[PDB]
């Protein structure tokens, strides 16, 4: 039992057939770092209402690097209450606007952020954890990182391996694939990359659990 042999078991299911190509949808842009922020400790379902909310206010529109500078710049109170629907709003509003000016300090655009930016600089970013951290790099920046969380935690351990630190966790997933790495995109054809493919995983981990199935 590795997470190789997982992974053929779960892909053999399907279930990603009517998800987006990177599972997260708009991946790879300014809204799947804030989806990545908003999601912790709650669900999906309440970040796309927040998400929503943002994109019916027009405080997030078609232009990236307008919207980061738009969330670092924008009045606390007004985001506050944009992201209600995703809970622990005015943490999550601080936390965004300091991450989105930080990055600005740092990085200067969202572009150079998603070439440069490191998991120790996200974990300094105060109120970002390693599962929110860790989604910005695989599904906002294309970085070759496994998100684990609850869900994972849960998954394996019914399947007889308990492991309950994050990273650990994250490197039995992560371990599974490099090992068996021609094999795991021959299950694709060569026609995505190992980011895409953890993204894809990550997003079969979390449908299972989500559709309550048997392995
Ligand atoms: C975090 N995340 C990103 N895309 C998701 C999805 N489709 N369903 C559930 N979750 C938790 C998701």
């Amino acid at each position: 039992l590795d997470s190789f042999e997982i992974l053929k078991a779960l892909k053999s299911l399907d279930l990603l057939k009517n998800a987006p190509a990177w599972w997260w949808p708009n991946a790879l842009k300014f809204e799947a770092l804030l989806g990545a922020v908003l999601t912790q400790n709650t669900k999906f379902e309440a970040v796309l209402k927040s998400l929503e909310n943002l994109k019916n206010a027009f405080i997030l529109e078609n232009d990236d690097e307008i919207n980061l500078k738009k969330i670092a710049y924008i009045e606390f109170s007004k985001l506050a209450e944009c992201v209600r629907p995703s809970g622990f709003y005015n943490q999550k509003a601080k936390r965004l606007i300091d991450l989105s000016g930080n990055i600005l300090k740092d990085f200067q655009s969202f572009e150079n952020f998603k070439q440069e930016v490191t998991r120790e600089w996200l974990l300094d970013q105060k109120g970002i954890g390693k599962e929110s951290a860790d989604a910005i790099l695989c599904y906002a920046c294309a970085k070759e990182v496994m998100v684990v969380d609850k869900y994972s935690y849960l998954f394996l351990k019914k399947l007889g391996i308990e492991i309950e630190d994050y990273d650990e966790l994250q490197h039995f997933f992560e371990k599974g694939v490099q090992e068996n790495l021609n094999s795991a995109l021959a299950l694709y054809e060569n026609t995505i990359s190992l980011a895409q493919l953890y993204a894809r995983f990550h997003g079969k981990i979390v449908e299972f659990s989500k559709q309550k199935l048997e392995l």
